[PDB]
């Protein structure tokens, strides 16, 4: 069982990286499990608006630590981030906007949950599936 636990929007990066306040320090997290383009990218634009839009219209962000590691080596938090109860990691991938990615032993509670959206996006040819 994983914890949800409060922070607060600082701003909105890209897809899939955004800046919390978290214990009441910045932090730049990551989200878990997750790949979306890069802004430059096909499709990038598309992801970074989808998250800035979810995370700028939450009245609640919460972060959700996993079992392993929790900061990566560039010092990004790792975690799956909901924003009024919805996760993002989960919500980028179903509507096609990210791949099921970087899926590493020990931080990978969420990740049949996630392919599963992955599975459903493709079906319906979404957005990178098209
Ligand atoms: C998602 C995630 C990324 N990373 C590192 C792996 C990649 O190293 P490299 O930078 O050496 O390619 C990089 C991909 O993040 P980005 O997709 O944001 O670039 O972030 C992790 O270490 N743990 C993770 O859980
Ligand atoms: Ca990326």
């Amino acid at each position: 069982k994983l914890h949800k636990e409060p922070a607060t929007l600082i701003k909105a990066i890209d897809g899939d990286t955004v800046k919390l306040m978290y214990k009441g320090q910045p932090m730049t997290f990551r989200l878990l499990l997750v790949d979306t383009p890069e802004f430059n990218e096909k499709y990038g634009p598309e992801a970074s608006a989808f998250t800035k839009k979810m995370v700028e219209n939450a009245k609640k962000i919460e972060v959700e630590f996993d079992k392993g590691q929790r900061t990566d080596k560039y010092g990004r938090g790792l975690a799956y981030i909901y924003a009024d109860g919805k996760m993002k990691n989960e919500a980028l991938v179903r509507q096609g906007l990210a791949k099921v990615a970087y899926v590493y032993k020990g931080n990978n509670t969420h990740e049949q949950l996630l392919r599963k959206a992955e599975a459903q996006a493709k079906k319906e040819k979404l957005n990178i599936w098209s």
